[PDB]
């Protein structure tokens, strides 16, 4: 990563390897789990597109998903290539030169031109344009290797309301819709696959009622 | 985090792997266990709201408490908002822009922001503004999520009387009453569903008795 | 390795124990793997010849394959020599020699001749001419430590395609062949070697067909 020295100027430190192990730890555990993205955005901080090929090399297994990454890299870049044509004439010798798709993947680009583009003034971010990409690409992913639907949630005959209210907002927690359809189907779905015993309870609670209120209604249930 | 560095100025380092993964694996093992607040407060010692969400979001599991809590912080929140209005008139060029409860939850303020709130003269303390909200949503799930009532706590028939006032002494930890009720419970509950042959010899002790004295007073039975 | 010091200086230090380890552990575990090399080339960040001998001659075990690997350093070496022969007439005061194959295996220099090489202004980069050696050599490996053949991989009369499909990208992951040849083996092969059930699955999904559509197409088979 390029980090910023006691002397007050930014130059570019090695990763650890604890750093390193805990980012395979984190693919062994959780997998595909949401949990992985935030996870994956602090252990990024910093970090080169380098860096970033490193953690995506290393990876062993889920070779469906790292051929997906990939394909969804290029074709990100591709779009980045597309949007940006390169500019008019020579390249300038007091200046450097602007990057393609290629070099925001890394791929094109050496470590020094990473760091000349990263820390020269203006600078350009283009580990937070391939982070982009990388957290579009786990979104498909994560949607992709998502195993059941939001409508087949539904709240068993004998299962507490609070087991199943556990299980609703964490397959909201793996669906991306717009918050305002997130509403709708917090107070629609919810209620709608509840138990007729619990239903029949949470009809009385009326409209206007929290999740506290809804928890502590339906406990004897 | 916002720490102070050696030259004797509050600058923000990152939060360390080991700390993640020791805040994944508290949650892990004690899920909603009381002693979470605590834990979860030293480790969130100089935090920013950015670093309570990236620690909030990071979370696997346990999904309708996730819920719960998001709408307890909205609920704290949408207080902040109506308790303190906005600000008089166009906001100074020598100044900095009074929070909302977004800000405060980290949302619509940038870190740079809240740096400049915290290290600012006089500071700011958005951290615990927003720590008091994640504990006041801590004690609601641990209200919820304790499985059995004070009441509902008796001592067996074979059942040493030490076995069952740690019992006690538990669900008395998860209530959150008065002290003076708290007290009169301690008085009164612990006897009152005491075995007969161990209430038979505490009815012996008298008032004024301590824990020491009963709990040696009924260990033959 | 050969790291950067706070002055602003390149000055040797030593390799870590729990770094050593860690290259012990990552070969204990995963022997031929293909995640040993970009394991290896982040360990491998800004080392020694004299280290990655270090690493070489601290392996344990899988001797056939580590003398290949020698004998693989030694062919890559006498080609270095081969094509970089030797310069005209004496070596002058003023300068330093030119390094053989022997010198970049570590073997015939020292290590403070391996810090003026790569020190000096221009540096020579030894390392990486080593590193493509041992990353070449490790292909020869991987290569001949593949148990099967990508035209031996086929799909079961009741095995998921999922599961199929996850067996295709890893044997073709250790398939080192063309992009361009990979990608008539991705549109053939999986689909030719695919059971008959979802094999007329995907006849009727037509040509242009993107993975997600696939893997969800053939999921009730």
């Amino acid at each position: 990563p390029i980090v910023q020295n006691l002397q007050g100027q930014m130059v570019h430190q090695a990763i650890s390897p604890r750093t390193l192990n805990a980012w395979v730890k984190v693919v062994e555990e959780k997998a595909f789990s949401p949990e992985v993205i935030p996870m994956f955005s602090a252990l990024s901080e910093g970090a080169t597109p380098q860096d970033l090929n490193t953690m995506l090399n290393t990876v062993g297994g889920h070779q469906a998903a790292m051929q997906m990454l990939k394909e969804t890299i290029n074709e990100e870049a591709a779009e980045w290539d597309r949007l940006h044509p390169v500019h008019a004439g020579p390249i300038a010798p007091g200046q450097m030169r602007e990057p393609r798709g290629s070099d925001i993947a890394g791929t094109t680009s050496t470590l020094q031109e990473q760091i000349g583009w990263m820390t020269h003034n203006p600078p350009i971010p283009v580990g937070e344009i391939y982070k982009r990409w990388i957290i579009l690409g786990l979104n498909k992913i994560v949607r992709m290797y998502s195993p059941t639907s939001i409508l087949d949630i539904r709240q068993g005959p004998k299962e507490p309301f609070r087991d199943y209210v556990d299980r609703f907002y964490k397959t909201l927690r793996a669906e991306q819709a717009s918050q305002e359809v997130k509403n709708w189907m917090t107070e629609t779905l919810l209620v709608q696959n509840a138990n007729p015993d619990c239903k029949t309870i949470l009809k009385a609670l009326g409209p206007g009622a929290t999740l506290e209120e809804m928890m502590t209604a339906c406990q004897g249930v």
